[PDB]
Formats: C-alpha cells, sequence, structure tokens
C-alpha cells in the first residue's frame, strides 16, 4: 500500500519546483553488498509530494549500497526532479539516499547513501565502479569550451537549453541629492557598488604631474602634498586599464586625501595617462563645471570597469570556472561536491543565458593578468592596496564587513575540512581534489603561471583557504557589487552608462550644456521570494551529525555578524547593508 503526503519502507521526495512532477513509469533497484533486487514498478509523482511504499524484496540484500532509478515514459516523457529517497530496512536501519537532480529518463540515475566519502574509502567494486562511472558520465556532460578569446574557459553549451539539465533554471533618494558633492564621490569608492579599486599611494605617479601649489587649498595638516603621500594620507584611483580601448571613454587617474575628519575627497583629477596641454588636470578650485565634468567622467570609467571586472570577470566568470571543475571531477558523494554544490547554484545558467544574448572584451583580456589567486583572498587583497588600518582609513565598511564574513567561511570551511580528513597526507593523496584544483588552473585559468592559483592542495589550511575562496566570490563578493548597483547607478549622473561627447581638453570651456550632451538621453539589485541566503542548505546532500552542527555553528555566527553590522549602520549617515549575511545569497543567481 502506498502512503502520500503532501520488508523495505520506500520514501521518494518530489521537487517543490514547477514540472517538477511526474506522471512517468519510475522504477526502483537496490544493490546490496550481497545481491540485487528486481526493477519495482511505483504508481503519480506530483510537485511537492512525498510517496512512501513498501516493497518486499525476493531475498536478503545485506547492506544496502546503491539506489537506482529508471523513469520509462508513460504516453510523453515528463521531467521529473528528485530531491531524495529513503529506506527503513528490514534490520530496522535508517538510510538517505540525497538526489536533487532532474531526471529525464535518458539514463538510469544511481545515488550513494549520503554518508560523504573520499575515493580512499571506497574499495569493493560496486562502489568504486559506481564512482569511477560517474566521473566519466560527469566530464562527458560538462566540458570546458572557449567562448572569447582569452577569457577563463566556460561550458561547452551555445544555449542555456543545451545545458545538462541539472544545471538548468533611501540610498537612491541620497545620490540623487548629493551626488555633486566631494564627500559622495570620495565614499563610493569606499562603500558603493564598486569599492575595490582604491588604493594607498606610496608616492605620485610620474604620469600625474600634480603640485603642492595645485592642491594646496585641499591639503589641511601643514604639510607639502609629497610629506602627506609619505604619511599615508594619499590615495589614487588609475583607470590605466581602460587606456588603449578604441563608445567614448577615457581613462583618468583620480587622486584623493583622507582629511582632517578622516574622510577620503577627491582632490585632482586627471581624465587620461598621459599628461599634457590638452589633459588637464581638473581641481575642486577649477570652475564649477570643469571639476563636476572631471567627475562624471571617473564615474564612467568606474561603472564601466565595475560591470565587466569587478561583477562579469571577477565573480561571475570565476565562480563559473569552480563550478565546472567541480561537476568534472568531484562525485556527488565527494564532500566538496556537498559543500560546493549550493554556492555554484545557476551560476553555469545565468552566464549561459547571458552569453546567448569589442572594447568589453579587451577590458576582460586586459584584466586577466591581475585575475590572480592572492587577489581573491580578501584580507590579503585588502592589505595588498594598503587599505587595510582600520585606525588609519576609519569609514571602509565594505573591508570591515568583508572580514567578518571571509573570517566566518573560513572557520566552516575548516571545520568541514576536519571532520572529513585526518591530516595533511589526506588531503594531498585526494586523487579528485587535486584533479579539481588542476582543471581550475588549467583550463579555468588557461594554465597561466602567473595566476598564483594552487596547482595542487597539500594540507588543510591550504584547503581551507581555498574552499573560503570559491564560497567568499560566489556569496558575500558578488552580493557586495551586485546588489549595490540599484543604489548608486539608478541615478545616471552618478553612474553614465555611456558618454555622448568626448572629454573636455582645457578649463574654463565646458558649459552645463556640454555636461547634458555628454549624458546619455534594477533587474539585477532584486532577490526573488525563493532566495537563499548564506548558510541557508536546504537541499540535504550532507546528512551526517557533524558537519549538521558546524553547519549550525556557522549559522550562528553569521547571525551575530549580522547584528554587528545593524548596530554598526544604525548609527551611520547612509547604512552599509551589502554584506549583512542575511542579505547575502549562497550563488551567483543573478
Ligand atoms: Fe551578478
Amino acid at each position: 500500500s502506498h502512503h502520500h503526503h503532501h520488508s523495505y519502507t520506500v520514501t521518494v521526495a518530489t521537487g517543490s519546483q514547477e514540472h517538477a512532477g511526474t506522471d512517468d513509469y519510475i522504477y526502483l533497484s537496490l544493490v546490496g553488498s550481497a545481491g540485487c533486487s528486481e526493477k519495482h514498478l511505483l504508481d503519480s509523482f506530483e510537485r511537492g509530494a512525498v510517496d512512501s511504499y513498501d516493497v518486499t524484496v525476493d531475498e536478503e540484500l545485506g547492506e544496502i549500497q546503491l539506489v537506482r532509478i529508471e523513469k520509462r515514459k508513460y504516453g510523453s516523457n515528463d521531467d521529473w526532479y528528485l530531491k531524495y529517497i529513503t529506506l527503513k530496512t528490514p534490520h530496522g536501519d535508517y538510510i538517505e539516499f540525497p538526489c536533487y537532480r532532474w531526471i529525464t529518463g535518458d539514463v538510469e540515475v544511481v545515488l550513494r547513501d549520503g554518508r560523504a566519502k573520499l575515493a580512499r574509502d571506497d574499495q569493493i567494486h560496486i562502489l568504486k565502479q559506481h564512482r569511477r562511472k560517474e566521473l566519466e558520465t560527469r566530464q562527458k556532460q560538462y566540458r570546458w569550451m572557449e567562448w572569447n578569446p582569452g577569457f577563463p574557459l566556460s561550458i561547452d553549451a551555445k544555449c542555456h537549453k543545451d545545458l545538462p539539465r541539472d544545471i538548468q533554471f533611501t540610498i537612491s533618494e541620497r545620490v540623487m541629492n548629493h551626488w555633486q558633492e566631494d564627500l559622495m564621490f570620495g565614499y563610493q569608492f569606499l562603500n558603493g557598488a564598486n569599492p575595490v579599486l582604491i588604493r594607498r599611494c606610496t608616492e605620485l605617479p610620474e604620469k600625474l604631474p600634480v603640485t603642492t601649489e595645485m592642491v594646496e587649498c585641499s591639503l589641511e595638516r601643514q604639510l607639502s602634498l609629497e610629506q602627506e603621500v609619505q604619511q599615508g594620507n594619499i590615495f589614487i584611483v588609475d583607470f590605466e586599464l581602460l587606456d588603449g580601448i578604441d563608445q567614448f571613454l577615457a581613462a583618468p587617474i583620480c587622486l584623493l586625501y583622507k582629511n582632517l575628519a578622516n574622510k577620503i575627497v577627491p582632490i585632482a583629477i586627471q581624465l587620461n595617462q598621459i599628461p599634457g596641454d590638452e589633459n588637464p588636470i581638473f581641481l575642486p578650485s577649477d570652475a564649477k563645471y570643469d571639476w563636476l565634468l572631471a567627475k562624471i567622467w571617473v564615474r564612467s570609467s568606474d561603472f564601466h570597469v565595475h560591470q565587466t571586472i569587478t561583477h562579469l570577470l571577477r565573480t561571475h566568470l570565476v565562480s563559473e570556472v569552480f563550478g565546472i571543475a567541480m561537476y568534472r571531477q568531484l562525485p556527488a558523494v565527494h564532500p566538496i561536491f556537498k559543500l560546493l554544490v549550493a554556492h555554484v547554484r545557476f551560476t553555469i545558467a545565468i552566464n549561459t543565458k547571458a552569453r546567448e544574448q569589442g572594447g568589453h572584451v579587451q577590458m576582460v583580456q586586459r584584466a586577466m593578468k591581475d585575475l590572480t589567486y592572492a587577489s581573491l583572498c580578501f584580507p590579503e587583497a585588502i592589505k595588498a592596496r594598503g587599505m587595510e588600518s582600520k585606525e588609519d582609513i576609519p569609514y571602509y565598511f565594505y573591508r570591515d564587513d568583508g572580514l567578518l564574513v571571509w573570517e566566518a567561511i573560513r572557520t566552516f570551511t575548516a571545520e568541514v575540512v576536519d571532520i572529513y580528513y585526518e591530516g595533511d597526507q589526506v588531503v594531498e593523496e585526494d586523487p579528485e581534489l587535486q584533479d579539481f584544483v588542476n582543471d581550475v588552473y588549467v583550463y579555468g585559468m588557461r594554465g597561466r603561471k602567473s595566476s598564483g592559483f594552487p596547482k595542487s592542495v597539500k594540507s588543510r589550511e591550504q584547503l581551507s583557504e581555498y574552499l573560503t575562496v570559491v564560497i567568499f566570490t560566489a556569496s558575500a563578493q558578488h552580493a557586495a557589487v551586485n546588489f549595490g548597483q540599484y543604489d548608486w547607478a539608478s541615478w545616471i549622473p552618478n553612474a553614465p552608462p555611456t558618454m555622448r561627447a568626448p572629454p573636455p581638453t582645457a578649463k574654463g570651456v565646458v558649459t552645463i550644456e556640454q555636461i547634458v550632451d555628454t549624458l546619455p538621453d534594477w533587474a539585477l539589485s532584486q532577490f526573488q521570494e525563493n532566495e537563499l541566503f548564506l548558510g541557508m542548505y536546504p537541499e540535504e546532500h550532507f546528512i551526517e551529525k557533524p558537519v549538521k552542527e558546524a553547519m549550525a555553528r556557522f549559522r550562528k555566527n553569521l547571525e551575530a555578524i549580522v547584528s554587528v553590522i545593524a548596530e554598526r549602520n544604525e548609527n551611520l549617515q547612509l547604512p552599509y547593508y551589502y554584506l549583512s549575511p542575511d542579505r547575502i545569497p549562497n550563488s551567483v543567481a543573478i
């Protein structure tokens, strides 16, 4: 008798997404250590439904190793999303078999129980054959393809339809009123949509011939400009990557100053790289609209770097690399698959629907040189820009909140790594982990030595760091650069997507008219009702108590971080909440 909620006791859970149900014939087989069962027929599996069956075997099978599912068409094929199967066996044991896959009827689906296993744990043929065939199937279905010259390699799929079925689908107001203010312009380099470019200047670049006389009115400590550099109070945003893209663009240098109120404000702007009479150093002491238009041009450049580099290349395409490497080299039963699969959810499909729908390609090609592993290790990357000291640079909330979430994910990956890897040798000898890391280096990052990506991982520490890169990039870093886009780029003058006139080549000439003639004549910033936020793991790939306790500790820690950020934001002029963990999605899904 069959009991449907909404010998062996078999429970089948159908997904809650639409079209998850099927009307087709479902056959179940049990593979035990002492024999296999005949194919049993189950009779429809509706969306959200849990169907339970009582199955009597012809013989005693021993400990159940695998469950097998075949979907024969009843009339027309009907894709079926299977969440999991469980068994209560004749010997009283309860065994859970995580699936979370679409079943199209094209092949048999064979599931391990949910206890996570390294290759080293699988010594009987039944299990070694399953694992080997799974990886061979994965590496035929998930392949590398060069979409555009020089890009990280992506998925071998022209259309979203061609992907394997499993991986298919107030601040605005403030900007409007204050976008002309030097303070607001400076604030965004630390806490707007693109807070990753500014760095501490340690000597003035020869290509920016600014003098203490030019900026004396902006300096407030009775020091020369070169003395202020040496005291660490001068910062720079340099868009030289835009230089040499041939749809009008510039490649500005923007010099900034930490004033006595400890706020970083712009003090000089050169709109192109090569200094000259027709490339002036604009200053806040210039005519109102000279300085205003210089700033708009920097806002335009920051926008384009942000869209193509900060966002697309360094979070979307990087996350897709990690996701393809995971599907190709880690079987479902591997603990790093179980950990990472929720953080690459939808990443490949999002990128694929974008690709199907010149100068932007060059920007990616030029930024590949800086797409390093160290650049993705958030604490080290902050320090490499000289921005680490909170005593020195006190209003860098992207840094402060990133550090806490980076450290929370690091704590979690370490606990997980220590449950499943007893020492450093087990990490080094894990052949699937080594092939996963190697695919990233060789295929995703093209094998470029200067990427700094590890060729192998040989300790628990190093593996924890590497998993934190993957998870932080897909979750926190993506949210910080994606969800402030409506706040900061919905007022066009603060973020022009195109420019209709060339940059001004002299002072005292631009009018409010010329500013209007230069400027042009929300989708990606929204969350969804389904949205899964950092540490929500409804798909139970892990079923074991130790890792489940580690996940609960991870959530509690993220909850403490939410409270810290909320109490910090209570006292702030303009709250920074993009890195509050209740707002950080698990993955790149938008
Ligand atoms: Fe995104």
